């Protein structure tokens, strides 16, 4: 009944070298229960590697943490990412000739703030080619999208992947 642990983790980059397991935990526990929280360190010197990870009890807690960005942890703005090809644009395929901008917008706007929707048309005829690109203002939207098993838009079962 628990979501897979991999989907509950956040890799936190750009840490202050002074951040510890304890201070990273105290920060990120504001958005959920942490089942794990570790700062990566050198095995010999114990000096921070500048990144670490936190594991929440649920995916909704991961979402809450991501929605609370930017995170300033021990004085430094850090870079959380879900468990990286960091892009803001998706390819959406399988939408056929009847899918319009509003179909894509109404669905994808619940993943993130949309900046561009490009419904692809044939260079020669202008007919729709059956695929589109959606650009968001931030990569987490795409990360949430591509881990779903299924996307249904305008009644079509769509293929969605990271784009460039
Ligand atoms: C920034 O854009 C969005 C960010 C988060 C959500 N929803 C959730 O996080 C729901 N748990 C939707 C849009």
């Amino acid at each position: 009944p628990k979501e897979p642990e991999q989907l509950r983790k956040l890799f936190i980059g750009g840490l202050s070298f002074e951040t510890t397991d304890e201070s990273l935990r105290s920060h990120f526990e504001q958005w959920g229960t942490l089942t794990d929280c570790v700062v990566m360190r050198d095995p010999n010197t114990k000096r921070s590697r500048g990144f670490g990870f936190v594991t929440y009890a649920t995916v909704e807690e991961v979402d809450a943490a991501m929605n609370a960005r930017p995170h300033k942890v021990d004085g430094r703005v850090v870079e959380p990412k879900r468990a990286h090809l960091t892009v803001k644009k998706i390819f959406v395929g399988g939408i056929k000739e009847d899918t319009e901008e509003h179909h894509l917008r109404d669905y994808f706007e619940q993943y993130g703030k949309i900046e561009v929707i490009e419904i692809m048309t044939d260079r020669g005829s202008g007919k729709k080619r059956g695929f589109a690109f959606v650009t968001f203002d931030d990569h987490d939207s795409v990360d949430k999208i591509v881990i779903q098993k299924y996307h249904t838009v305008n009644g079509h079962n769509c293929e969605v992947r990271k784009a460039l």
